[PDB]
């Protein structure tokens, strides 16, 4: 009540007052109190001209920013700050990558709109566990795979036709259907198994050149650059990254301890007593991460930066490995945990 | 009080004697020697023989491993061998004797530090005894004479010259023999004895016999339940750190087994029990087939710190669900 009334009549707060740091790639927006970010995404979406261009009604766009954040549970990862960290990589992209000179502005805004919305309603588990469980997600979806994507999908939907909620509503047939179409290929695309499908054809299209004339190179780049945002978590600092590894692992190792409840053998990366945590982050950093932000470099050479730091942290990975290893005695100077 | 009042259990091989409350200890050092007969058999004064068990465990200090409980234990196992291997098959009374007083006496004052950090310090027991080499052992032997001399504490003092005499040099060898240096030399000596049979009636044979069961008396932690030889590596652990502490603040380096930033335990108790504990135990079954669940025991507690090595690899998150260290 009182959320919505604030957004709508104290006016739109300019995007520098943020942080003066806000529109670099060097930010984290996990330092932003969460409180701040319903605000924070209006003042982004002003900065990059939607709201009049598309002539969003702001009771509408206030109604829609509080329910979809209201729509995001609180698990340790994929939660509501998560969501609002990958939109604000969206807009880093936006403000320093000119991505106006290789895309649409509808598109531009679907992939925003659809950062919002991309892990909406996430219960801490993943693809596997939903048809392991037996969930009615699965139920409703595994005959179509990407089970946790499509449920996404659908409550961002539901959110649009719930009234008061259709940002788009005044929008005509097609650009409503384009809108659409957009969103639930962009929201798609955050599964590693799509990702890994096109991958060959992301690599074509980087050698080939960018042809902004191609329409499948445009939902090629769209793809690459939605998932360039949810891992956008590896460009920042150190100190950053160690912090998401956490928020991870305590997701994942959640979920093994309720599948070994079921009688089932995680997989590794999800068991607390068998993970690894160096090696895997190594992995990930060297067999997925690392090709992305290379992919994007190739496109962008401004987006060498990013590039750079993930490939930093992947070496810090290596570098603080050994301490993972008990050497001397634990501080209590006693082997108690045998 | 008679041994079989203290526990049923207390002359087994199983037996732990750490678990003996620390005030009980002088008073089961009196029972195992009463056990043994060796008070009426040499006829040793009571009251003497309780001055000097009480001024003996008074020289231990308190480091986490070289104190009292350690000589005690040691001592307790030596009378387990008593009355287990049947030694007096092997040794004369006398040896025997001697063996557990020098058991009693054989870390005295100990200071929780090893031989080459007395010198690389240059302490007063350094420029006493590092030109003869096993600096803290001659110590050990020196402050037990000293409380044999202390009034009223001089158990042998009714002996004959010649009992006397054997009982100090005794004593010297066999506190002198707790050295790892003089073990490693003896040790192809060792072996050829147990390979061509032991001689009740060669003096040497006595000699190294006693030599080997002295450290198989010193390191017998290793001959109990695992619990045991983990609170044990425990202690010793927290004893060798402590000294690589204070070797770092001299400016020195030292050995990277009392480095806590580099020791890894599992590996060097492995070492230990593999190529020190194991090979004196099965020296000790060779020569007695009865001392066979010692060997037994040491090598199943080698196997147990192999199968929980992987604990010192830390997986998944620590317990407060953070990478903060
Ligand atoms: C070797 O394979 C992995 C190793 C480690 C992980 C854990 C992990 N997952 N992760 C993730 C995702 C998986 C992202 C999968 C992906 C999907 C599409 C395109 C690229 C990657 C988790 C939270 O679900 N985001 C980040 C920043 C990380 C991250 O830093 N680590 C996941 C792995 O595979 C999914
Ligand atoms: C690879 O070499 C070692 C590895 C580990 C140790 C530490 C250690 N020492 N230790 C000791 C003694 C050393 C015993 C040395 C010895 C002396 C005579 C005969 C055999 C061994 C420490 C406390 O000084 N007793 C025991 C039961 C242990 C024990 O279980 N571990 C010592 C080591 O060499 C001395
Ligand atoms: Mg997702
Ligand atoms: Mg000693
Ligand atoms: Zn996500
Ligand atoms: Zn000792």
């Amino acid at each position: 009540d009182d959320e919505y009334t604030k957004l709508l009549h104290d006016g739109i707060q300019p995007v520098a007052a943020i942080d003066s740091n806000f529109a670099s790639f060097t930010y984290t927006p996990r330092s932003l109190p969460e409180d701040d970010t319903s605000m924070a995404i209006l003042s982004m979406l002003q900065d990059m001209n939607f709201i009049n261009n598309y002539k969003i009604d702001c009771p509408t766009l206030a109604r829609f920013c509080l329910m979809v954040k209201k729509g995001y549970r609180d698990p340790p990862y994929h939660n509501w700050m998560h969501a609002f960290s990958v939109s604000h990589f969206c807009y880093l992209l936006y403000k320093n990558l000119e991505l106006t000179n290789y895309l649409e502005d509808i598109e531009i805004f679907a992939l925003f709109i659809s950062c919002m919305c991309h892990d909406l309603d996430h219960r801490g588990t993943n693809n596997s566990f939903q048809v392991a469980s037996k969930s009615v997600l699965a139920a409703l979806y595994s005959s179509e795979g990407s089970v946790m994507e499509r449920h996404h999908f659908a409550q961002a939907i539901a959110i649009l036709n719930t009234h008061g909620c259709n940002i788009f509503d005044h929008f005509s047939r097609k650009d409503y259907q384009r809108m659409l179409d957009l969103m639930r290929d962009i929201i798609l695309a955050t599964d590693l198994a799509h990702h890994l499908r096109i991958f060959k054809d992301l690599q074509k299209m980087a050698e080939v050149g960018y042809d902004r004339n191609n329409k499948q190179h445009h939902r090629l780049l769209l793809c690459l650059l939605m998932t360039s945002c949810d891992l956008s978590d590896q460009t920042k600092g150190w100190k950053t990254t160690r912090k998401i590894a956490e928020l991870i692992y305590k997701e994942f190792f959640s979920q093994g301890d309720l599948e070994k409840a079921m009688g089932n053998r995680p997989m590794e990366m999800m068991d607390r007593e068998k993970a690894y945590i160096p090696e895997l982050q190594i992995s990930f950093m060297e067999h997925i991460a690392m090709p992305i932000y290379k992919l994007l470099q190739d496109l962008f050479p401004k987006a060498a930066e990013l590039y750079e730091r993930v490939a930093s942290n992947r070496e810090h990975w290596t570098k603080v490995s050994h301490k993972f290893t008990i050497r001397g005695l634990p501080s209590n100077n006693s082997l108690d945990f045998l």
